[PDB]
């Protein structure tokens, strides 16, 4: 089967439980480790779960 799922753009890992995504780049997002490590913080970005 096909699965979509959601990889960290800072360290390539899965995004698992919440993720960060940027609400300005297109198709971006981080992880919760590299959120709390300060990346990306010049834009806005969406907080929602990542099943
Ligand atoms: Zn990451
Ligand atoms: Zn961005």
């Amino acid at each position: 089967r096909e699965e979509e799922d959601v990889i960290c753009d800072g360290c390539n890992g899965p995004v698992v439980g919440t993720r960060y995504k940027c609400s300005v780049c297109p198709d971006y997002d981080l992880c919760s480790v590299c959120e709390g490590k300060g990346l990306h913080r010049g834009h806005t970005k969406l907080a929602f779960p990542s099943p």
